[PDB]
């Protein structure tokens, strides 16, 4: 069976009417019932919403998001905005048609593989459902300011549709190229959509910064992803298309015209421009160098030492996780945000996976962060230390005091326990306070 | 019960021996049972070790150690050295004396508390136990030169003394002033005992730098250490002592002749000095600034930003942790060392409690890093990456996929172990490789 809808460039529900700045951000278009194979595993309801948003030069437009509203909600209730690593700049790669039944939609794979797990969890929990297209209608893939905004009003969208409590609970969860959204779109929270109460976000394999991520991945395997980036943010900065456009030589003006073309999603981009050059592809090797990419670059980072503005700093609890030797998203430009963020307040529960790579990390940080989540939306994450884990505590998250100690040095331990030690204070228990 | 032994100070057996040049680091000069109350705890044998090792000053001096024999050793046999918190200076303070049987030894705290239930698990697994005075016969408190030559020699007698295999593998504990001893013999021991096989290190409370941990103490409540400290490393750097002592005032001159004196050990030191300025006790207010004491300082860190020195980075297995809002022993410092170290090849599995205080932490670490010590004695201390903890793993130190996802959702995840992801590689498990 092929996709119950047409495809979105053929779709007037995608365009962006004449009256649109007449609409508040997150105000609802029009909404539709929407066939998915995630609300019907799952026997909950799935429709699309076609809602006002911001553009990066703060223009107004429209875009389509994605609501499942589950069978039995929980009470109090909370929303779950999941964000896909779309990672296209094609506008029938969307979230939204790639959530759609069918076979033949271009972008599956990035809403049939993990995120169905994902949701059907949220649902299963009774919490509602959104995902955006982070994209926007210019589908400009990691920049930032659009793929923030556009959540966000997405969020709006879906507590504008259903009528729910403005201040019902926001839980975030997103990887790899949803991990950019996601994390743009809570750095925006505060200065964008402050009446949205975010209780949590999960996320990890975080591209920080765009120019470092630019840079790890030119010449590499994974070089179609540089093209696919710089494509994305030309296309939410003109005065960068502008200024790329008259540099792409022969080869260069073929390359983006196929990146940007009819169903050339993220299983295309990661199978073409396989360790080409991006400098290749343009007249001018200085392009980062000159403006405005430079400027904009400066503006397309979370990493406070290369912005150029001061880069908000959210203080709900997060969990972050990153593979070490991630291959594919660079390691150190999450780590050095994480850092930033906690000397000035963050609360970040940060996981290091030593042997992993951008793949295997995706799952090994997909049950840990929902269960995050989980406990987010209770008001009960664990204490940690920004930047770190939680430590080692036995019978938590490692072995028992009996299993190590066995029983009698085990309870000579536990009877320590309000004791004085030798420097006055008295001891405590094994366990620290839950 | 009074102490079986004579005041250390009036015992022959602490003295050196004119002839003492003659004796190699780490032979044993002479030996003799000891009745320990925690080698009657566990039916061991105890024993005092005098040995030769050498002091700062690179001369040859005489020192003691207590060497427990468990009953049933384990094979292949391992060697525990456990590393006091004496903080005192002076000599009947020392630990071998602190391990007699009796109730009237004046720094019988160091080794009733958490101490015999650390030294207990070790010898019931059938490890070999060693506790050096680490502070030597000058006992020079935190001067870490004096510590870490002694504790190693301390193993070489213990190896001599029990003709033990010269590749037998060695693991550290110690926490507060235990782990600043620990933290010096394990950076000195390639350079100085490169023949000490080392399985692994479990440390925490670590006084990274001498003189950040002077700066914190200071006109605090627990400044009584800082005096401490002060005359461990003058008791340690003979020129520092002849900078001193003229210097000191009226108050000063008494103030260290009582931080020196019989009995005046732990206990005394956390109960003196509470509140004071040790600047207060000198004409001097330029001391840090000024030689000796400024060179003794950049010599007397394991931080290579201060230190004068290239410090070494040992590469086996290490397991640390630290009170985040510690009121004793700065966190920064240690925190600094770890990432320096980090950078530099160490394998650090760090441990940053965040809720916790010097004495809470005491035990919180504890149970995890015997654990640790346990894994790194059979080779099988977890992968971290380095300066953080392992991270959350299902089944392992967090919920069971099961648990979190229930029995389908988790079947679904797990089935995409080997299919392809949305990037071209293949999905691995839940459990990253063990
Ligand atoms: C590559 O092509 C670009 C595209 O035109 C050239 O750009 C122009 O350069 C002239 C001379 O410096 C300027 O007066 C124009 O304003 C530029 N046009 C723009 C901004 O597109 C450029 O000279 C060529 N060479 C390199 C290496 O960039
Ligand atoms: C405090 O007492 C010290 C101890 O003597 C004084 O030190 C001497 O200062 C003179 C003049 O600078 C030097 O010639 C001597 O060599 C110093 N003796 C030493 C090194 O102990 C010092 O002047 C006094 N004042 C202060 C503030 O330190
Ligand atoms: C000339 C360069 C200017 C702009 C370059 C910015 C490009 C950013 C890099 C692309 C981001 C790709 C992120 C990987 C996708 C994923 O892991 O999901
Ligand atoms: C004028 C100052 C020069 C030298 C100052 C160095 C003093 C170092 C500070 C003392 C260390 C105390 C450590 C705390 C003991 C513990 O926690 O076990």
């Amino acid at each position: 069976r092929r996709a119950p809808f047409p495809d979105p460039n053929d779709d007037p529900f995608y365009k962006t009417p004449s009256n649109i700045g007449t609409y508040a951000n997150g105000q609802v278009i029009q909404s539709r019932k929407a066939p998915t194979d995630i609300g019907n595993q799952n026997g909950a309801d799935s429709f699309q919403l076609s809602y006002r948003t911001t553009n990066t030069q703060k223009e107004a437009q429209a875009n389509v998001a994605t609501v499942f509203i589950p069978s039995k909600p929980a009470s109090p209730p909370k929303i779950f905005s999941y964000q896909v690593y779309e990672d296209s700049t094609q506008l029938n790669c969307a979230p939204s048609y790639s959530y759609l039944t069918g076979f033949d939609e271009p972008n599956k794979v990035t809403t049939v593989l993990d995120t169905p797990i994902i949701i059907s969890w949220a649902l299963q929990q009774g919490y509602y459902v959104v995902s955006s297209d982070h994209e926007g209608p210019r589908s400009a893939f990691i920049a930032g300011y659009e793929e923030g905004m556009a959540i966000l009003d997405g969020i709006r969208a879906f507590k504008n549709f259903k009528n729910l409590p403005e201040d019902i609970g926001v839980g975030f969860y997103g990887y790899a190229g949803g991990a950019h959204a996601t994390a743009w779109a809570v750095s925006l929270a505060e200065g964008y959509a402050p009446e949205i109460k975010i209780d949590g976000a999960a996320y990890g394999g975080t591209p920080a910064s765009a120019k470092d991520t630019f840079t790890f991945l030119n010449k590499g395997f994974f070089a179609g992803f540089a093209v696919a980036g710089v494509s994305g943010l030309a296309l939410a900065h003109p005065d960068m298309e502008a200024f790329l456009e008259p540099r792409l030589n022969a080869k260069g003006k073929q390359v983006f015209e196929q990146i940007r073309s009819r169903g050339f999603c993220l299983p295309s981009v990661v199978l073409h421009n396989n360790f080409v050059d991006v400098f290749s592809l343009v007249n001018d090797t200085n392009l980062l160098i000159e403006e405005p990419i430079a400027g904009i670059l400066k503006q397309e980072t979370l990493v406070q030492a290369e912005a150029s503005y001061t880069v908000p700093v959210p203080k709900f609890p997060r969990f972050m996780w990153h593979a070490l030797p991630d291959e594919i998203v660079p390691f150190q430009p999450a780590a050095n945000y994480v850092k930033e963020q906690c000397q000035k307040g963050a609360n970040i529960n940060w996981n290091v996976y030593p042997i992993a790579e951008h793949v295997t990390a995706e799952i090994f940080g997909l049950v840990p962060g929902l269960d995050f989540l989980s406990k987010a939306f209770k008001g009960q994450t664990p204490k940690v230390a920004c930047g770190s884990g939680v430590p080692a505590i036995p019978g938590i998250n490692s072995p028992s005091t009996q299993n190590v100690l066995g029983s009698d040095l085990a309870n000579q331990l536990n009877s320590l326990k309000g004791q004085q030690s030798a420097f006055g204070k008295p001891f405590g228990s094994v366990s620290p306070p839950l």
